[PDB]
DNA sequence: CAAGGCACATGACAACGGTGTTCAGTGCCGCGTTGCCCGATACCCCCTACCCGTAGTTGACTGGCATCCGGGCGCCGGGTCGCC
């Protein structure tokens, strides 16, 4: 948690360095974007034991959230072909990213 | 009856027979190993597809988390604030 807080502080430093009153709005609304940017970047780059590239992180979390949405909607485990058409990629990519989306056991 | 004269064979005599050595010369032919000719190959090129890193995204949105008790048991050892 405090490590995330540190990273958000870095994102704030960036946003502050990249802010002025030329925008007719509060700093916080503008900042929330940079803060989430830095936090998501670090979560993609430093959270897992195995280092996963950013596009791979977004692929996995996108397929995960949409699969969860299918679980909530259908009330049943979506069949892999359904997931493949939903993500629009092939089942091969589905299994690839799924297996790439695990964590070690200590 | 004894001596002298003719047949057949006989002591050597070389020279062929046949074959065995030996010289001496030149090969014969055993294997070892060279010189070719091909097929494939690793190694340069070009092209685009896709992974991987970087940079933005403007209503507002200003302090979190769940801890933890039934060890148990004793000791050391230091700290810690009263004590007179």
């Amino acid at each position: 948690f405090l490590d995330l807080i540190q990273e958000g502080n870095l994102g704030l430093i960036r946003a502050v360095e990249k802010f002025d009153y030329t925008k007719g709005y509060k700093f916080s609304t503008y900042a929330t974007w940079w803060i989430r940017q830095a936090i998501t970047r670090a979560m993609a780059d430093q959270a897992r034991t195995i280092r996963i590239p950013v596009h791979m992180v977004e692929v996995i979390n996108k397929l995960a959230r949409v699969q969860r949405q299918m679980l909530q909607d259908l009330g049943r485990e979506p069949t892999p072909e359904e997931l493949a058409k939903e993500l629009d990629m092939t089942p091969e990519k589905v299994i690839e990213v799924q297996k790439y989306g695990r964590e070690p056991i200590s």
